């Protein structure tokens, strides 16, 4: 383990993440709305696919070697695993928050299974140059997410509950200024053009995941947009 | 890329799935009614996949050796990652079109899943005689969907309005002539029989798919049946 | 094929869940009330997907080998293929018995594939000692599924018509009796200590699968509980 310098923040990922899994459980127990359970459900889910992941990473068993660039290059593959799951399930959040038709929800995860899915395989990818093209390919689908959550999400909000259209507002913005930041580091870190190490890209996307999860998540579970209006 | 005769076809296909997805997203834009919605998100998400994984085939990511037959059979297992997520969207759209019942909806994509998942199994398998095997239980699966789509929803249709009638009766026919077609090509091309070579193989698989998928989608996202009666 | 000495456990398996698949396939041709046929979709995918899994084991296409303990250890990994699919599908007909919420059935599935996902990490790990590390957490994910159904699913059946909580009384039972044991064969076989030699290993996973498959289908369908109250 100790034997590479990201083993740091791969321990200290797997441990918020499991910390933050105990607690959303915890809190969630008393919750009887079928509503509120719902957002607890998916909620909680997260941050445990996430912590089996980091895990796996820590461990050594989510890191492969990629030939490139006369090269082999350390790629935790792990990050797909839990991303693949994770981030369409954080999507869910949002759009039930606001009541999102059906179509509109299987666009979302579509366009998300895309997005990961085409990132892992630049990640894998052997011929240099053809890993940006796949870069490329996943950001595209991003920046469509990125649309659908501000010109179709916000419309609707607007038409609901103010407490739900407050608390969607400012998950809506936390998402969109966090998710934009992965394709950056991707792209800065050893999967593309290696200008930062793999030490600090491990950390950057540590921080990123556990504000994205559990930061997420600790404002979602404390809203009462998550009940039922109810006397 | 180009050392591979087949890449012309590959290339054509990547190309006319890529405009197809383009299409569908404009023509997708001006549209409010919500089942409508839920038929362009299906539709468009088919040929969007279908471009990734033929451009994963052109720059020979999706490519395997398989040794059989005292040879390496180059193997293109990017076609069953396609099928695997875009039969069973297809399936959805002929089933929402019906108004399918969630029981006969999950028999239908859980046969589908058989289906491509034996198939996937056949086209790895290197004692040359049981890739048959494979192929046998997974044209039993499809036999099954095709039952189902014959005398399950046929009799559902006609009870419906006339446009949603006479547009499942045309995509149905379509859908059962050209679904038939992919395990005879896989039987005699270089997966099974090896009479055909690759490249032909490739060429009939992208006339194939281009028709499943564009020209399916075309006769759907131009019918009024996907749109709710309305004043 | 006979070369193993498992063999005979894996052909008797492959036997027993093409059977039961096609008496349950037979069985539902004759019903048509909406309700039924979900558990009869449900119920006899679970048989078929395992009757490809045990199919692929006796070819040999689902065996590979893990070095650990200084020795290449015969791991059968298309197991885990069959269980991630069929355990949900077991947890569904359960969950829809007693009409549960949507996000119980959430948790439930999601916690399932935990289960299933590092059950299989740990049975490709290469570290023997971190082996058992996953078999920790995944029975954990087992133990949270088994709380579920006793302390949230029980208490709702009550609430219900009397043959629906009488047969879901009994699958509850059936299913922490036969899932508990499964933890158990893999700590004592050969994924884990290697107490019990692997031909032994297999016939008690076919005598589990069975029962927790076929003989699970054949109380459930042979019930009431899974037709509407009807006149
Ligand atoms: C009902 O709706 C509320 C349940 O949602 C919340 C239910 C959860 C979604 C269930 C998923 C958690 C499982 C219990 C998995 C247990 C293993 C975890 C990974 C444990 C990690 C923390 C600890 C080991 C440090
Ligand atoms: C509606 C939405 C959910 C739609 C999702 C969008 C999706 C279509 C986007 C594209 C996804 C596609 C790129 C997934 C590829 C997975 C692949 C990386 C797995 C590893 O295989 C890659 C190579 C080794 O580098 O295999 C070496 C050769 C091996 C012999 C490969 C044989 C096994 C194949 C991988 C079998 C295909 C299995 C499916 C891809 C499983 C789904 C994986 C997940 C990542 C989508
Ligand atoms: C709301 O319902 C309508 C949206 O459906 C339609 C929405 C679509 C299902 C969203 C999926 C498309 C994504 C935007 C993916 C973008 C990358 C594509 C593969 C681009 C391919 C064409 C071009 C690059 C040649
Ligand atoms: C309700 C419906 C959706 C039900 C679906 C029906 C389905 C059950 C039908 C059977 C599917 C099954 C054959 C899928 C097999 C995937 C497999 C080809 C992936 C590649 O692994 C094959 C060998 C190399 O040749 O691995 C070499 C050895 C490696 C060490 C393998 C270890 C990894 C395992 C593959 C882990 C299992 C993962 C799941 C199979 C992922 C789902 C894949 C998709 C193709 C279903
Ligand atoms: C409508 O709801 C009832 C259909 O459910 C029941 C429909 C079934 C869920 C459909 C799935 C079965 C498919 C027909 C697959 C056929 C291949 C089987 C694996 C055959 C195995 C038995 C034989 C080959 C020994
Ligand atoms: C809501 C619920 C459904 C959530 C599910 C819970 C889930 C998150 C729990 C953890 C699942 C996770 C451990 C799955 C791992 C699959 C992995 C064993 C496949 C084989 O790869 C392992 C190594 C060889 O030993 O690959 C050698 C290196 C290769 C280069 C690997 C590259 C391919 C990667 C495997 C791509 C990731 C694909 C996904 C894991 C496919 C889903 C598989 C299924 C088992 C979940
Ligand atoms: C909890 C984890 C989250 C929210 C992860 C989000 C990840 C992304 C939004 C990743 C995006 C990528 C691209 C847009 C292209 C480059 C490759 C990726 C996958 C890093
Ligand atoms: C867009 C792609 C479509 C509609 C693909 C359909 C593919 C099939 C119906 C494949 C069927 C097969 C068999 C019936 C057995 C031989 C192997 C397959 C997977 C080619
Ligand atoms: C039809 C198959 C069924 C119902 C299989 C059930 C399997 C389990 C409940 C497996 C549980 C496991 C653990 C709890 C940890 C050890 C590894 C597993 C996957 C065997
Ligand atoms: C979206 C965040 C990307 C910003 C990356 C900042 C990295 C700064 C760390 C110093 C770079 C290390 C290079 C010298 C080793
Ligand atoms: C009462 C609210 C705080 C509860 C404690 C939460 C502990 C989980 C770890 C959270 C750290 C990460 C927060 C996002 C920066
Ligand atoms: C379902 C369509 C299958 C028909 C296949 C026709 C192939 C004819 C092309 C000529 C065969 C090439 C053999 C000589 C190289
Ligand atoms: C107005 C209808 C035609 C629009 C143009 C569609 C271009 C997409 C490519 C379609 C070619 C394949 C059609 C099926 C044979
Ligand atoms: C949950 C069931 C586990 C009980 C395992 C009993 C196995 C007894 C078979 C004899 C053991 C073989 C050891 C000598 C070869
Ligand atoms: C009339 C009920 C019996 C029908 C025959 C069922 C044959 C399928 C094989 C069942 C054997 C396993 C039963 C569970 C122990
Ligand atoms: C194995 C992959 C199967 C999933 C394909 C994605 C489409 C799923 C459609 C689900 C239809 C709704 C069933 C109730
Ligand atoms: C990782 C594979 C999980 C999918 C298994 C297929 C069954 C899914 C059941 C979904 C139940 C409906 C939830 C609302
Ligand atoms: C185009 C939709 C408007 C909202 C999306 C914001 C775009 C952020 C840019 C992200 C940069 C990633 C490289
Ligand atoms: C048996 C259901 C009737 C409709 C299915 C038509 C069968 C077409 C044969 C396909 C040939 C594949 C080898
Ligand atoms: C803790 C929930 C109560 C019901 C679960 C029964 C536990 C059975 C123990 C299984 C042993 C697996 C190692
Ligand atoms: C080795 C660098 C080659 C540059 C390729 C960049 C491709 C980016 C595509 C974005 C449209
Ligand atoms: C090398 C050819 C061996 C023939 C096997 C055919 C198997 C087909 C099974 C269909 C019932
Ligand atoms: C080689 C045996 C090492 C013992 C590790 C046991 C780990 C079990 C963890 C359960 C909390
Ligand atoms: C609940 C605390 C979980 C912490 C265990 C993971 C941290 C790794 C320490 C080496
Ligand atoms: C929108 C046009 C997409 C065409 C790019 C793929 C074709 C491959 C050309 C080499
Ligand atoms: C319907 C009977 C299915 C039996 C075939 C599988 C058994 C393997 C025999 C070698
Ligand atoms: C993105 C930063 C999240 C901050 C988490 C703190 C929330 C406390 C209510
Ligand atoms: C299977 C052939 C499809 C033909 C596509 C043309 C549709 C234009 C309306
Ligand atoms: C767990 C044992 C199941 C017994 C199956 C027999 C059911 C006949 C109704
Ligand atoms: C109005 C809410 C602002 C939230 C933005 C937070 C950015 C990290
Ligand atoms: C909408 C604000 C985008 C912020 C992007 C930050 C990327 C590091
Ligand atoms: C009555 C509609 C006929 C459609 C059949 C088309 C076959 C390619
Ligand atoms: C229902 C007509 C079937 C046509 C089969 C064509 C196979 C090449
Ligand atoms: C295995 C075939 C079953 C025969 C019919 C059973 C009575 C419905
Ligand atoms: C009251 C029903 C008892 C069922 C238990 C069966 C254990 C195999
Ligand atoms: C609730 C009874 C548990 C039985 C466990 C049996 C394990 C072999």
């Amino acid at each position: 383990i100790t034997g590479r310098p990201e083993w740091i923040w791969l321990a200290l990922g797997t441990a918020l993440m499991g910390l933050g899994t105990l607690y959303f459980l915890v809190k969630g127990m008393g919750v009887s709305d079928p509503d509120a359970k719902k957002f607890y459900a998916i909620t909680t889910l997260v941050p445990a696919i996430a912590f089996t992941m980091y895990l796996s990473m820590l461990l050594g068993y989510g890191l492969t070697m990629v030939p490139f660039g006369g090269e082999q290059n350390p790629i935790y593959w792990a990050r797909y695993a839990d991303w693949l799951f994770t981030t369409p399930l954080l999507l869910l959040d949002l759009a039930l928050l606001v009541d999102a038709d059906q179509g509109t929800i299987l666009a979302l995860v579509g366009a998300d299974g895309i997005m990961i899915g085409t990132g892992l395989v630049g990640a894998l990818t052997k011929v240099y140059s053809y890993r940006f093209v796949w870069w490329a390919i996943s950001t595209a689908a991003m920046l469509y997410i990125l649309y659908v959550l501000f010109f179709g999400f916000t419309s609707k909000a607007e038409s609901m509950r103010p407490e739900v259209a407050s608390t969607f507002k400012v998950l809506r913005n936390v998402t969109v200024v966090l998710w934009s930041a992965y394709p950056v580091v991707w792209l800065i870190g050893s999967e593309g053009a290696g200008i930062v190490p793999l030490n600090i890209e491990t950390l950057l996307f540590m921080v990123l995941d556990v504000s994205a999860k559990v930061g997420f998540g600790l404002i979602l579970l404390r809203s009462r947009a998550i009940f039922g209006e109810a006397e």
